[PDB]
Formats: structure tokens, sequence, C-alpha cells
């Protein structure tokens, strides 16, 4: 995190904050909750309460995640319906302004697409996920057996140590304790191995979405030249817009780029 | 877009869908609407409804994207308590998992950062969007008026020619044609100048957004190999965790790559 | 198809749009359906819902081309009606109008009977089609029963591994399946031999029927010469007609391009 050594809320700027100070806060950021919805808030709670004690947080998070992953299909059908509300009103305006929001559009679209597949993605990540929180839950009850009938090893050795069941229950529970041994060495193993498995599919999704959006920023960014700032003069007008194959070409080289970006063609080389 | 010369829904796959066959659809997409709110839904149609004309579309992509922003605090918020209890889980693992369990929250809430710098500059661009959406909305009485003295103008010399007001309205047209060419000029320049800028600035934001989260998901990608995926046999036991410092290490260069990120130091190169 | 890089329905004009705008979308797509019949519309549906389940899709497709084959000979009839309205008004003209109208007519017929003819290749292109699908149907059973036998023996198998029945159903699942074998690669080779054949027969049919319909178009357009669109004023009237001849020669050269017409003769060379 880009904190400092402070007592404020204040964070550390960082290059990009010297060069390009900070908007201000969003003006979306109303003060209802914050919440998004009732359920929302509510399905997290409830999975948080029941089931198995050991198997509660992890179903937490998946519930937790999948509300992520519901409210990002919502904000990818947003913005594809933002991308399609774009192409319409660029009608009404010049040719020029027409092509360059048609082409903006498409590569929100785009946008919207690979949003797409990276829920699926994350999908596949959470299921990962709530294997391990199935394989704990069950895991669970033998731990629970496990106290349970240690409290009665305990119970009965106190309060009459020559019971009839003397030793048949202490041997009962010496094989519940080597139950609970595999048990738990192979609930270590299972979890240890899918969490750096699923984890490692979420970045490499990761990693390959923000490379796609990356190369569409750029390829939008080289786009918008087409459009031109410069002020006509209220008597005089433009000839006639003649940029229609540059636009064509670049957006055929944005398609071609996306098509041949594999994982092995990522330019990010962290240090 | 990757589609393909087909009457079928299937699309082109890339060269990382060869590589990685895509996951089955994810199991969110749950049969409600998608919607995701009935205000979400009802908002847009509302400002589509009422209002100029001209400043019509406008005002929906402005509302669509405004439910954009909302679902985007929204998922980010869900993404940081995610991270927050993926934190608290780690507890309850052995210390190697912990650890990595709370980097890998460090880096989540860090993301979560970035996404809401970026709905702040998306924010800014929706308001950058308004400014000229209020500016065609403001532009549009003027050719109403045009076309309603057109319209009388053509009514009075259709009934009868020889009226008293027979060069009175005509000069007044011809005044009100002259303030309405001025006003479509600088209507063409605004909106071809803000939306060349807005976007830009947009593009920006999704790029430096895009390498950031690329960033932490390499540096994550290169801390999750301090996790063991060895499976112990239930008698046995790992040695003690000694990779702490290589964590540290690690977080701390991320950390030093996200400050030192600026506009400049982006390596994607599109073509 | 003639789409192009947009959000929106509309469609990149071609060399002839460019040369020629469109004209407005027609008045008869009137809202009533677009139905043609609720039998037209039902009788798919009905074929569509029962059946063996492989014959199902290229059975709606023999009924949709059926109703196709049905409204093709509506409108050749109608066509003819049409030229025989236009012989009959065309007495109440002049007599060149009356020769013009006369011979129209003729063409409009002989297009009429062109296409009763490509009608009839179409119907027997559609039975060639009912034969894969027949074939298809009657294959259908023996992969039934294929799944049949390996569920009852997988139920058999888990119920009761040492039953009586414990080989015979084996031996016969393993015939069975060297049976549905043979039957699925004579459903290939017959499927693929006489879709690639009953399509190139109807596409012969296409090029031949368009070739003489432009063969007609080409020459009542020549024809329209004898035609005059010089006007008279009230008083004056024009000498008697004489292009009798023109006429008669310009059919009868028109009948005789049409009767030399062979699948060799067709000047369209595709690239």
């Amino acid at each position: 995190m880009h904190r400092t050594y402070s007592l404020r809320n204040s964070r550390a700027p960082t290059a990009s904050q010297l060069q390009n100070p900070p908007p201000p806060p969003s003006t979306t950021k109303g003060r209802f909750f914050g919440k998004g919805g009732l359920a929302y808030s509510f399905r997290r709670s409830a999975a948080g309460a029941f089931g198995p004690e050991l198997s509660r947080k992890l179903s937490q998070l998946v519930k937790i995640e999948k509300n992520v992953l519901r409210s990002m299909e919502l904000t990818a059908n947003e913005r594809r319906d933002a991308a399609k509300q774009l192409s319409i009103w660029g009608l009404e305006n010049d040719d020029d302004v027409s092509d360059i929001t048609d082409k903006l559009g498409v590569l929100i679209y785009e946008v919207s697409e690979l949003d797409d597949q990276f829920i699926d993605r994350y999908d596949q990540y959470r299921l990962t996920l709530k294997s391990i929180r199935d394989i704990e839950g069950s895991v669970q009850p033998s731990r629970d057996r496990k106290d349970k009938i240690t409290d009665k090893i305990a119970y009965l050795k106190y309060k009459d140590p020559q019971s009839p069941k003397i030793e048949v229950l202490e041997q009962e529970l010496v094989r519940a304790e080597a139950e609970s041994l595999v048990a738990e060495a192979q609930l270590s193993n299972i979890t240890r191995s899918k969490l750096r498995a699923a984890f490692n599919y979420q970045f490499d999704s990761i990693i390959e979405h923000s490379e796609k959006i990356a190369l569409i920023a750029g390829y939008g960014k080289a786009l918008l030249e087409l459009l031109d700032d410069s002020p006509v003069t209220p008597g005089e007008t433009r000839p006639a817009y003649d940029g229609y194959e540059a636009s064509k070409q670049i957006i055929i080289d944005a398609e071609s780029a996306l098509n041949e970006w594999t994982l092995d063609s990522a330019q990010v080389k962290p240090t």
C-alpha cells in the first residue's frame, strides 16, 4: 500500500500523482450506504452464521466473491450499454466524430467482452476455492468428534475411573486421532495446493485482462489523432473527412494484436 | 471484435484460447434479469424521456455511465472486503500460508485503491461529457425556435401572402438563422474537442490502471513461489518457515515499482 | 454480408448504393407479423417437436424450405397474373404503348415459367435433403439403443456386479457398438456426399435462373427504346407507329438466346 509515516488518511503520492494531480472524489459516492443491495450484504452474513465452524470464513469469502462476480457482470453489461449509447449518439455529429465514436464504441464493447471472459475465469477460480471450502467443511466433523470423544474420556475418568468402558473409548479415541491426523495432513496439502493454483490462475487471468485493456487503450489513444481539435470560425467549414482508411487500418491492427496476444507475449516485466 | 464468418454465436479463438481452453460460463449468471437494480434500469429510461431532444441520447449515456461508476465502486468495496476476509482467514493455516495470504490481501487492497482512483478519473471524464451534454441541450432551443419560426413563415405566406408581418418575421428568421449557424459551429467545435479530450483522459486512466494491475499480478505471481506445493506424509512435518525476508523484499519492490510508474514508464507498445 | 465495424443496424454501402441511393423501405412491410400464414409458422414447430432427436433440425429445415417452395409458387402465379393484367391494360393506350406492354408481359410470363422450373429443381433438392433426413432418423434408434444398453450395463454393474447377465449384456453392447460405428460412418459419408451434391444442384439451378432473368432484363431494357419519351403538345399528334419489326426481331433474339443458353454459356466468372 502507498501509505506513509503519518496519522492521517492521506497517502504518499506516486510519480503519476506528482505529474498528474488527483481529481476530487467522485460525486457518485453518495451517502446511502454504498451497499449496492440488501441481499448483497445479507447473503454473506447468512453464510457466515450457519455451517461448520471451520468452513465459515471461507464460505463468507466465497459469497463475497460471488457478489464481486455479480457486480462485475453488472458493470460489464453497463459498459456495453454505454458503448451502444455512444455509438447511437455519434450519428448526430460530424462524420469524423461519428466514425471516431463508432470505433471507440467498438473498443469499449471489446473491453466488455474481455471483462466477461475474465468473469468466467473468476468463476472458475471461485469454484476452485469452493472445493477447498467443501473439503474443510467435511474435515471439521472429524475433529468435532475427536474433541467430543476426548471430553467424554475426561468426564468418565474424572467421575468414575473404574468405568465399564475403561479402554474401549480410549482405543476409539486413538483410532479417531489417527483418522484426524490423516485428515489434517490431506487438508493442509489440498488447501495449500489449491490456493497456490487457484490464485495462480486468477493472477494469469488478471495479467491477461490488464494487458488486453492496455492494448485497447493504446490503440484508442493512437486512433484519437484522427479527431481534430482545430476550431472553425462561424462562417467557414472543413473539407470532407478522408481518414476512413487510417481508422480502418488502426482497428484492424488492434484486432490483430489482440488475437496474437498470448501468455508469453506479455511485455510487463516485474522486478 | 473476435467474431468470424459464421452464423453462430461462437467467436474466433485467440492464441490464449488455443493455449488455455476457456472455462465454462459462470454460475453467477443466474436468471433473474442480470438487472442489478430497478433504479439502475429506470434512471436511464427517465433520463431518456424528458429533456431536450438533442440532449437525450447523451443524457442516457451519462446516466448509464453513472450506473457504471456506482457498480464499479460497489465492486471495489467488494474486492477490498474479499481481501480483508482472506487476510482474516489466513490465520488458521500454517505460517507460510498466513504470510502469503496476508501479502495477497495487501496486493488486492492496493488493486482496490487503484480501482477507486480510476473511479475518480472516470467521474471526471463523465463530468466532461456532462458539459457537452449541457451545451447541446442549451443549443437545442435555438434550432427549435428556428423551425417554429420557419413553420410560422410558411403558414403565413400560404394563408395570406399580404400579411402585415410580411417581412419582420423574415428578418427575425434570418437573424435567428445567423445565431443558429454560430451555435452549430460552436457546438461542433466543443463537442468534437471535448470528445477527443475526455476520451483521451479516459484512455490514459485505462492504460495507467491496466499497467498497475499488471505489475501487481506479476509481483504476486513472483511472490507465490514462496508457497510450496510439496505434500507432507501424515507422520512428518516441515521445518520452520524462513522466507519472511524474501516476501518483504518482493512487496517492497512491488511498492517501489508502483510508486515509480509514470506515463512514460508504460512498456505497452501498440503497433 | 455487407456489415461494418459498427453497433448500428446500418450496413456498408456498395458501389451500386453509392451510384444509386437506396429507396425508402417498402410500404408492404405492414405490421401484422410478416407471418404469411398460421400454418406456415405452425408446420415448422410441429415438425420440430416430434420425431427422432437427430432428425429434428433437418425436419425443420425441410418444412421451412417447403414453405419457401409454396411461397415461391405463389409469387410465380402472382407475377404471371401481373403480366396478364399488364397485357390487358395495354389495349387502352396508344399502339406503341400497347405493343411494348404486350412484349413486357411476354417477358414477365417467361420469367414466371423460369421461376416454375426453378421451383421444380428446388423441390428435387428438397427431396435430396429429405433422403438424408430419413437416413439420419433411421440411424438415431441405433445410438438410442446404445445409450440405453450402456445405461443398463452401468446400473447392473453398480447395483450388483455378480449379476446373472454379467457378460451377455456386455457382448450385446459391443456388437451394438460395432453396428453403431458402421452406422455413423455411413451416415457421415451419405450426409456429406448428398449435402455437397444437393447444394451443387441447387446452385446450378440458381445460376441458370439468374442468368436467364439477366438475359430477360437486358433484352427488355433494349426493347424499351422503342417507347418514346417525347412529349406532344395538346394540338399535335405523332405519326403512326412503325417499330413493329424492331420489337419482333428483339423478342425473336431474346427467345433464341434463351434457347441457346447452356451451363457452359454462362458469362459470370467469379474470382
